[PDB]
């Protein structure tokens, strides 16, 4: 195993800054095994090229920004799915993420198993915070990055507080 957990978005965007939350507060609240980085890539996108490469086991926590379905719903997304979703030219940072998963692919170095626990917004404006509806969003998303490193038998250590 090696294993990163990522998360990113625009952390002025208001719900957008949900991605980069969800890892803030893993590390907060979860001790990990050692091979697991958490690492916030705060409105990157497109220079995690080198980053999200050569990773075994890659956990993305983003903002969907737009889909036909409810505010603050999550989707959860599997390897081949995730290139796909990223093709959304609403989605800004998340067009040049889905040139980073281009440039993985032309390289050869994208991981075994990508997993992307993306949220949908609900307001998306110049200011900080999120909505409350994804405030709320952000221990779902929590469960769904712990399932997906129990997905490779990873568990993982509330506080290492038992």
């Amino acid at each position: 195993m090696r294993i990163l957990v990522l998360g990113v978005g625009n952390i002025l965007l208001t719900d957008e800054a949900i991605g980069v939350r969800i890892v803030e507060a893993l590390e907060q609240r979860y001790i990990l095994p050692d091979y697991v980085e958490i690492l916030d890539g705060g409105t990157a996108g497109m220079e995690l090229l080198g980053d999200m490469a050569n990773r075994d086991h890659l956990i993305i926590a983003d903002a969907i920004v737009s889909k036909k379905n409810t505010p603050g719903t999550m989707m959860i997304l599997r390897d081949e799915e995730v290139p796909a979703l990223f093709t959304n030219k609403i989605s800004p940072h998340q067009l040049g993420l889905a040139d980073v998963l281009s440039a993985l692919r032309f390289t050869g170095e994208f991981p075994k198993k990508l997993t992307l626990v993306g949220v949908i917004p609900e307001s998306l404006e110049p200011h900080i915070g999120l909505t409350p509806t994804v405030e709320a969003m952000i221990e779902p998303a929590l469960e769904q990055v712990l399932a997906a490193l129990r997905e490779s038998g990873v568990e993982a250590i509330p506080r290492s507080d038992s």
